[PDB]
């Protein structure tokens, strides 16, 4: 069945076949949509068929599907796995399963540069310390003094469930947060839980404003070992306004490389949980979301004084003002500093190119509108005048519970 | 079965249990999300269980379900579809049925309202110049001076489909689109087309920025008549900004009065087609989109450039700082005529504790997040960290086939 997609700005319309491979689940049904919600071991038996389905479409994608390669892999993979309940992907496989989960990941807007992908292979790491070092060669390389690459780094996949491997930080590079007991919070709010962990761990936390979290790591299923990233390899940039000169004083700083290393990674049915991986943020993932979400830095206020705005009444737009003044800021800095970044205007016409690109040559492009419009300017914006359809495809990027929540302290 | 809807701003977490209640479909299936799609006659046999449907959560809301008298309205609407094949409802019904489309219309934020909304009764009606003086008196009624009061007027129900009121306007009042020699578009472009069928009906058109449209009214089935709206009636803002005394020079304005007419209203089976409603406007449906979509006013680079901005980039976000400032002439412009209107901000708030609201006291409240978050601004509104369920319940506000598209003059 054929699936149409349209876009109300350009009357372009587009169809949608590749919705047909999706086996996974949505968490909507004919009777409700689920669509606003974030969140809506293997055994044998069911390892065999989702390793086939990958070599299938690895075999096919490399254009040797039914080749005696094909084959012989098939029955070298199914031997393994009858044989020790598992098996390891060859490093082609494992490049080409990341990059198709980063293809595959419908809340990306970034996914035009999908295939140039830089795969780290860490699976060799038996040791948190092992880690920590994988981790400072990622950080060096994907940050390339200022000139971002994308990146990702691999460690071993999940076995008994027992022996995971796992970075307990949510990001990489993340500031910590302090609830003081007046009730306010210093620092990042998102980080207090977190922060709170790490302390225990041992941690001499300098209860700054923008303190760089250690980095809290497990291997092995053992307990997290605590490793402070060298502060040289942490490339920061001081946040000024280019009319404002005020702006400097709020001193406000963030950080250039964003890599997400709390999500799991699902490759022929193998499950890679401790899988971080780093781009270059869109402006209003900083100025919007962690400046002014007020869960977050909430710094809307201080920036609407500053400006003298009329704050009495919300009809004044005084939020919206200030609010486009911060992400104006938070560009400039980054490309004063010529640290990568890209604003949403540009993102978001470079991801509709990418969209119609995948139909035509993929027969179409999951995508999750509510993630990918803009948290600012939604309709200014191409994505948000062009219909989009969510479905989950493998390889793929998934959640997991946070690991404080489920591992099993051995003292 | 029991849903929870999580607020990532304030960690309330509500239980909805409403949405069981569902009766139509969604668009969606367990392994496809058709979220951000915009667009996803009845016989004896399927009418008898809607008016049941219907007439028992009246009764239930009436506190008296399961009495002689819900019995005796089923047994009455029973036969009666029989016989006729169809019914009417009572006044009460009518009124309980408006209210509840509009309680159950997900995609508006402005539900917080919907109790009060005035019902104008226009079953009785039979020609286009009736359908007019109706359409003149809601308009009159509900622009009240600029102190907007929300109503809907409803025409005679549909019985075979031969016989269908319709108002061919999509809103009662809305400007005029030429395509222009020069291949652009003169006016709206959203209503070039609809315009066209009018100008084709002799409608003389002054061809101007803003022209403000003239009823097409189609009633009991004939082909459609034209008729020009008292522009006594027509209340028109004129678009300044509180600090850019060069804005009014644009020469723009909008009118107070949104008036969606188009839609089809459905209650207990009975499908109303000509059900024209009006609320007020929030600040960003002007100014966001019928000024700034590229395919309507368009508006965002002239006022860029009159704001002298750096358009040489889209780093600079001049586009951003544009939008805002537009969206501030706007809600200033309302305000200064006091010409009722909603900011955003006030809007999205009211609407949180509507959902709240509705959670406590009916378990739920259906709601799509991709029409509910404003086109700008979006995670500075509360709803965008506002979990939602959308789903359909009835009664409803449907979408119908442009009737140019089904008639047959
Ligand atoms: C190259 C630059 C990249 C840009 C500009 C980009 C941009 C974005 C943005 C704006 C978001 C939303 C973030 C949020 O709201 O928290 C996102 C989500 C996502 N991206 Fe990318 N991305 C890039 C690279 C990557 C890479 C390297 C991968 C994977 C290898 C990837 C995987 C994902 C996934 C799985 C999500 C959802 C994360 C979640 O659910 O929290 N992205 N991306
Ligand atoms: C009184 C103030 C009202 C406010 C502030 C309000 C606000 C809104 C907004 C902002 C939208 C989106 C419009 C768009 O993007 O095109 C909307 C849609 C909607 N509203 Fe309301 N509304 C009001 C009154 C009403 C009334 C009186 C009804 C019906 C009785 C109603 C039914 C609906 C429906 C069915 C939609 C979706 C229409 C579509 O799909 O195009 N609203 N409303
Ligand atoms: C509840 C709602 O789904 C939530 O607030 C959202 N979060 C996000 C979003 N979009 C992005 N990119 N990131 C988010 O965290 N859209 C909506
Ligand atoms: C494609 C997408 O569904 C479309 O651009 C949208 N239109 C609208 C929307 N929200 C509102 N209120 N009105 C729209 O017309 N959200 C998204
Ligand atoms: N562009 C990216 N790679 N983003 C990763 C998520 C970062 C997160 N949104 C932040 O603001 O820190
Ligand atoms: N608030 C309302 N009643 N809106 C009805 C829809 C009007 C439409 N969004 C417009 O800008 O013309
Ligand atoms: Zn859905």
């Amino acid at each position: 069945r054929f699936l149409k997609v349209k876009n109300w700005e350009t009357d372009v319309v587009l169809t949608d076949t590749l919705h047909l491979k999706s086996t996974l689940e949505t968490g909507c049904t004919e009777h409700i949509c689920m669509g606003s919600i974030m969140l809506p071991v293997r055994t044998k038996d069911q390892l065999f068929p989702l390793a086939k389905e990958f070599l299938d479409q690895y075999y096919s994608s490399i254009k040797r599907f039914g080749s005696k390669a094909h084959m012989d892999r098939l029955e070298e993979v199914n031997k393994e796995i009858e044989s020790t309940s598992t098996y390891q992907l060859k490093d082609t496989e494992l490049i080409y399963g990341a990059k198709h989960a980063w293809r595959n990941a419908s809340r990306c807007v970034g996914r035009i540069q999908w295939s140039k992908l830089q795969v780290f292979d860490a699976r060799d790491c038996t040791t948190a310390h092992g880690m920590f070092n994988y981790i400072c060669n990622h950080v060096k390389y994907a940050t390339n003094k200022g000139n971002l690459r994308s990146a990702i780094t691999i460690f071993p996949q999940r076995t008994d469930g027992k022996h995971d491997f796992r970075v307990w930080n949510s990001q990489l590079i993340r500031y910590a947060g302090y609830k003081q007991p007046d009730g306010s919070t210093l620092g990042d709010p998102a980080n207090v839980q977190f922060t709170e962990i790490c302390i225990q761990q041992g941690w001499k936390a300098p209860r700054g404003r923008f303190d760089v979290l250690p980095l809290l790591l497990q291997a092995n299923g053992n307990d997290p070992e605590l490793f402070q990233i060298p502060p040289e390899l942490v490339l920061e940039v001081p946040i000024r306004h280019p009319k404002f000169d005020w702006f400097k004083d709020l001193g406000l700083k963030w950080y250039g490389l964003p890599a997400v290393s709390n999500m799991l990674l699902e490759i022929g049915g193998l499950e890679f949980s401790a899988c971080p991986f780093s781009g270059w943020y869109m402006g209003t993932e900083i100025g919007v979301r962690d400046y002014c979400d007020n869960s977050r830095y909430n710094i809307l206020e201080e920036v609407a004084k500053k400006m003298d705005l009329d704050m009495r009444k919300t009809s004044s737009l005084w939020k919206d003002q200030a609010l486009v003044e911060i992400n104006i800021a938070v560009l400039y800095s980054f490309q004063s500093d010529k640290v990568t970044i890209v604003d949403h205007h540009s993102a978001t016409e470079s991801f509709i190119k990418h969209m119609e690109n995948e139909y035509r040559c993929r027969g179409g492009c999951p995508a999750d509108w509510v993630w990918i419009v803009p948290p600012m300017s939604g309709s200014i914006t191409p994505v948000f005048h062009q219909e989009m359809l969510n479905y989950r495809l493998t390889p793929s990027f998934e959640y997991q519970p946070d690991p404080w929540n489920t591992h099993v302290w051995k003292g």
